[PDB]
């Protein structure tokens, strides 16, 4: 078995290897990459997502989210308070302000320490889930706006034609902006490209050990657990590396820098934070190996997790028994 310790692997494809996305994902899995839940892909040096980022300031963040924390430093939840719209230029200025900017630090480890120590005492503002792309249409390789669609994958593998579309989303981050512990909708893959700015630190649990994280989360967030049998789908709970170590949960961590891709694999729980002003783009995708994960994916039926139009069809076709109750949650 390749990669038996489930380490995060880092890949450096050549420009030739960067042509066929599906084939490279399948290559990575042949080397065991999926066992970690997360992989880093450094693009060939010849490749670029677009020519410059000089003209992005007028993108609108229609609903910036203020991430308010509750709990203790290593075990907290966050709630997203909606704020008034602002441009990316306005947001970058805010991110760079004295109130929100990254503190002085020695290296990524010292900044990680400061994040876990101090995150709860601040409420950074996140521009998340903004439909759109920053890839130039002329970028032909690993262009997250030109991937094959999950609906087309399901059709190719299973023969069923379904409605729905699959488009990317932009994320504008600042210091301390946080992504809570989650897997993807329907335990899909994700791919995330850090277009610009400061790094993003990731933590991940190997898929084969995801239930260990779930069991800890039910112990640590006991009222949330009683309220919903898949409450990590709410994307609000954080647990620090120190806490994970204290409870024997297997995990790994890695820092993504501008110009790098990360891939999350089916049922790879992940969480993380941004080091400073940055912009990422991400999208879900599928492969043949995903299908069985999609069939087994948990679902939130309490009604909090409230998810896309396109997830309907996935549930309907892959989880017909759940369909009924899950759609009661979504209506
Ligand atoms: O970058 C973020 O805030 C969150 N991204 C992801 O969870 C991802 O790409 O799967
Ligand atoms: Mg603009
Ligand atoms: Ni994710
Ligand atoms: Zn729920």
């Amino acid at each position: 078995a390749q990669n038996p310790n489930c380490n995060i692997m880092i890949f450096h494809p050549t420009k030739e290897e960067f042509n066929d996305f599906d084939k490279y994902i399948a290559y990575m899995e042949s080397q065991g990459a999926h066992r970690a839940g997360l992989a880093k892909i450094i693009p060939p040096k010849e490749w670029k997502a677009r020519e410059t980022y000089d003209n992005i300031s007028e993108i609108l963040i229609a609903t910036p989210l203020q991430q308010v924390a509750s709990g203790r430093a290593g075990v907290f939840t966050q709630y997203h308070k909606k704020k008034k719209a602002m441009t990316v230029g306005e947001y970058r200025h805010l991110a760079n302000s004295k109130k929100y900017q990254t503190p002085p630090h020695q290296n990524f480890e010292d900044l990680e320490r400061k994040y876990w120590k101090n995150r709860i005492y601040n409420s950074p503002i996140y521009g998340a889930d903004i439909s759109g792309s920053l890839f130039d249409e002329n970028t032909k390789q690993w262009n997250l706006g030109h991937l094959g669609t999950i609906q087309d994958l399901l059709e190719k593998e299973c023969g069923v034609v379904i409605e729905g579309v699959n488009t990317p989303y932009l994320y504008f981050g600042m210091w301390k902006t946080t992504f809570a512990w989650h897997t993807e909708d329907m335990d899909l893959y994700s791919i995330n490209y850090l277009h610009l700015g400061e790094p993003k630190t990731w933590y991940v649990v190997p898929p084969e050990h995801g239930q260990r994280l779930e069991r800890l989360a039910r112990e640590l967030f006991p009222g949330s657990s009683r309220g919903c049998g898949a409450f990590l789908r709410h994307k609000v709970a954080l647990i620090s590396p120190t806490v994970l170590k204290e409870n024997g949960i297997p995990f790994n961590r890695i820092t993504q820098e501008a110009g790098e891709f990360m891939v999350t694999f089916p049922y790879g729980y992940h969480a993380g934070f941004n080091h400073g002003f940055n912009c990422a783009e991400a999208i879900n995708f599928a492969t043949p190996r995903w299908i069985d994960y999609g069939k087994m994916a948990s679902q939130c039926s309490c009604g909090e997790a409230r998810v896309t139009f396109s997830m309907d069809a996935f549930v309907r076709i892959l989880q017909p028994e759940r369909y009924d109750l899950w759609k009661r949650g979504q209506d």
